[PDB]
């Protein structure tokens, strides 16, 4: 399980492209906001462990491979938490 | 440019795991309601390219190679503008 108020201290270096409330304000970034805990936490380690890939993809790597696993439980349990819609 | 409409009508074969409004009730499959269109396009194309690994990517790079870019155009589109809440 994550910690939601570790995850939303850690998210602030993630707000800059996925926003402030998980919902970007470009179109090339996704929201993550209330999306589902158990993939975000999968798409964190695909990432960090150079599993995706294309188009922006080695932006994102990069800004996961210094990540802990605690650390990517914490993110994607904040991330889920946060509605969809803000 | 891609049809919402046709793009509503490809997502048939979508439903059974993002679920019928874009919100998926297994955990570990992606919601896509209210997403970005230029990263759902780009995330498509990325799996129909087999460039996801990881996890369960392998599992839905099996449903995006027999995608055209039509396809993959009118999908993003449709699932873009679903409501991310439901
Ligand atoms: C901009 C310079 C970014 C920063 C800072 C962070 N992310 Fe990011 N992320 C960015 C891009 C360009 C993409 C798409 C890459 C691609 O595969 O095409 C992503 C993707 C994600 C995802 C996946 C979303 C999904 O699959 O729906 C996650 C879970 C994610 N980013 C998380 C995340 C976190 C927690 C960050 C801070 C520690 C973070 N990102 C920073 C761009 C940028
Ligand atoms: C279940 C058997 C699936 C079917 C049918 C479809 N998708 Fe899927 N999709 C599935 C999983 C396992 C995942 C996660 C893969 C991973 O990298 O871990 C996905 C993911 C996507 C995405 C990525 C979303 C994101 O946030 O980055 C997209 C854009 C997506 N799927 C779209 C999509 C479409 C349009 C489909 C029908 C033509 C489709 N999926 C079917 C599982 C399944």
């Amino acid at each position: 399980a994550g910690d939601i108020e570790a995850g939303k201290a850690k998210a602030a270096v993630c707000a800059a492209c996925h926003g402030q409330n998980g919902i970007s304000q470009v179109p090339i970034y996704p929201n993550l906001a209330g999306q589902k805990e158990q993939y975000l936490v999968a798409a964190l380690k695909a990432y960090k462990a150079g599993q995706r890939q294309g188009g922006q993809a080695p932006v994102m790597q990069g800004q996961a491979t210094a990540l802990s696993d605690a650390d990517i439980a914490n993110l994607a349990a904040y991330y889920a938490s946060n509605p969809a819609a803000a």
